[PDB]
Order: structure tokens, then C-alpha cells, then sequence
């Protein structure tokens, strides 16, 4: 009775979908994304082709069902029906496939641009020659950050490594065009961080020593409250880059196989639940955070929310926020299913 115990319902365990159920709940409790998802015009869409419609159905069922929620129409919609599709991708790639479809269908509607407003940050990637006066600056958008964890104690050391300067010398000098091969230094700088911050922790890497993918179970620490102002080029006095832990996506075991689980405090109030496929239960703040540091269970992905955006991002979602037309289609679909 996980609806009774926590107010929330889980997702069925109906295939080797790995990180997918963890990711789906993470997006579901991004309330502003969920509300915008309900506003996509999918009335004319096909019921077995539309990723827009199928994520609406998942979100609607997660919001209304008392029983665990299936995902078969979702996985058929984006075309990942074998484990080979999930082994060949990681969680940030599935997140991009889901949000890209969702962003495109919002073009031309009243919620257009919801995906970049929530997940998009801006960075600058540069190469600077030392002996000649050349610099190449590349402004880039990002929707997620991949952070290395080997040889780093915590998130702060990972961000330090992320923004560090790489020296281009010797057999890896820089091609500076009319200047020939030049010694140079290369780095990235953050200009903005988005309201919802998706950080992947690189525990799954390719081993160069073998021809086998490995998992790094080393200890790596992350805080409930993460201050990131000092990694911005310019800080805002009225909006410091202080971030609040929302979600901890966890794996235990080997790279092949293993158990996938997500921890969340949906309201951002530090009251945590464990979402283990069809079973949702209350848990302590220590089980969600400290007990996933490593040293079996450990975190491979974190979601933070900017403190000034927390009330907006986690805005309340009523049944009235689902348009009555969408409700009628989904309840008609379920009435067709109920006759099955
Ligand atoms: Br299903």
C-alpha cells in the first residue's frame, strides 16, 4: 500500500529498463515540468506513436492511480524495447530524448520554452595561447553536467576539477592557424546554472585496461545544500547559486545487472521517500544521502534545485491542472483497457 504509506505511487517493473523508472519519478516531481507536459496539445496524436502523449499518460497515472504504473506505451513510443537500447545509453541520454520531444511539442503553445527555462545553463569553453595573442571562445548550452568522481572526495572537488585549466603542450599543442602549433591552455567557465541542476556522477566508465565497462564504487560525498556561486564568472547579489538536494538516483552491484532506485524529497522539505519500482516507502534523510556516498549502494546522479526557484519549480499540481480533454482521452483509453 505505497499510496497509503507515502501518498505516492510507484512504477511497474516490467522490463530491463535500468535507470528509466528512477528518471521518470525525478521528472514527475519536477512539478513545473509536469504541469507544462499536461498542456501539450496531443488531442490529434496517435496513441501508440506519440512520446508527448505517452509521458502525459505516465504522469497522469502517477498522479491518480492507487496501483503501480506501467510504462510499455512509453517505451514503445521512443523505440527502446530491448535491454540493448538501455545498455547502449546512459541516463542523461534518455533524459535528452524525453525532454527534446517534449520541448518540440511545446513550440507554438503557451508553455513554449519550459525545458530551457528549467534545465538549460550557459557556459564558455575557451582555448588561450600563451606565446601568441590568440583566444577562441565558444559559448555553449548544457542541460546536464557530467562530473568525474575518481580521485575526488566530494562535489566541490569535482567542480574544481571540472573548471580546471588543461595545458596543451608537447605532442598535444594547439593548432593556432596562422600561428602554427602553439602551447596553450584550455578550460571551461560557468556563466549560469539552471533552476533544476542534473549532475551525473561518472561511476560508469569504459576501462582502457580491459575492453569492459566498469563501475567505480569509491566513496564520494554530496551535500543536502550545495553553494555554487564561486564557480560562476560573475555572481548576483540578489540570487546566489545556492542549491537544494531534490533527488538521488542510486545503483548497487555490477555494471551488468544491478539494482536501480531513486530517493526524493518531492516537496523539497527534507522529508524523503525511497522509490523502488512498485514500492514507495518513507526513509530517513541519512538513508537518502549519506548511505549513498559509497565505500554496494551508491549514487550515480543527483538533482538539485536553485533555492530561489524551489517554490516555482515545485509548485502545487491539482487535478484541475490537467485539461479536461486530456483527462477524457486517458479515461476513455483506460475504459477500453478495462474491457480488455
Ligand atoms: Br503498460
Amino acid at each position: 500500500g505505497s499510496k497509503k504509506h507515502t501518498g505516492y505511487v510507484g512504477l511497474k517493473n516490467q522490463g530491463a529498463t535500468c535507470y528509466m523508472n528512477s528518471l521518470l519519478q525525478t521528472l514527475f516531481f519536477t512539478n513545473q515540468l509536469r504541469k507544462a507536459v499536461y498542456m501539450m496539445p496531443t488531442e490529434g496524436d496517435d496513441s501508440s506513436k506519440s512520446v508527448p502523449l505517452a509521458l502525459q499518460r505516465v504522469f497522469y497515472e502517477l498522479q491518480h492511480s492507487d496501483k503501480p504504473v506501467g510504462t510499455k506505451k512509453l517505451t514503445k513510443s521512443f523505440g527502446w524495447e530491448t535491454l540493448d537500447s538501455f545498455m547502449q545509453h546512459d541516463v542523461q541520454e534518455l533524459c535528452r530524448v524525453l525532454l527534446d520531444n517534449v520541448e518540440n511539442k511545446m513550440k507554438g503553445t503557451c508553455v513554449e520554452g519550459t525545458i530551457p527555462k528549467l534545465f538549460r545553463g550557459k557556459m564558455v569553453s575557451y582555448i588561450q595561447c600563451k606565446e601568441v595573442d590568440y583566444r577562441s571562445d565558444r559559448r555553449e548550452d548544457y542541460y546536464d553536467i557530467q562530473l568525474s568522481i575518481k580521485g575526488k572526495k566530494n562535489i566541490f572537488e569535482s567542480f574544481v576539477d571540472y573548471v580546471a585549466v588543461e595545458q596543451l603542450d608537447g605532442d598535444n599543442k594547439y593548432d593556432a592557424g596562422e600561428h602554427g602549433l602553439q602551447e596553450a591552455e584550455k578550460g571551461v567557465k560557468f556563466l549560469t546554472l539552471p533552476p533544476v541542476l542534473h549532475l551525473q556522477l561518472m561511476r560508469f566508465m569504459y576501462d582502457p585496461q580491459t575492453d569492459q565497462n566498469i563501475k567505480i564504487n569509491d566513496r564520494f560525498e554530496f551535500p543536502e545544500q550545495l553553494p555554487l556561486d564561486e564557480f560562476l564568472q560573475k555572481t548576483d547579489p540578489k540570487d546566489p547559486a545556492n542549491y537544494i538536494l531534490h533527488a538521488v538516483l542510486v545503483h548497487s552491484g555490477d555494471n551488468h545487472g544491478g539494482h536501480y532506485v531513486v530517493y526524493l524529497n518531492p516537496k523539497g522539505d527534507g522529508k524523503w521517500c525511497k522509490f523502488d519500482d512498485d514500492v514507495v516507502s518513507r526513509c530517513t534523510k541519512e538513508e537518502a544521502i549519506e548511505h549513498n556516498y559509497g565505500g554496494c549502494t551508491n549514487a550515480y546522479m543527483l538533482v538539485y534545485i536553485r533555492e530561489s526557484k524551489l517554490s516555482e519549480v515545485l509548485q502545487a499540481v491539482t487535478d484541475h491542472d490537467i485539461p479536461q480533454q486530456l483527462v477524457e482521452r486517458l479515461q476513455e483509453e483506460k475504459r477500453i483497457e478495462a474491457q480488455k
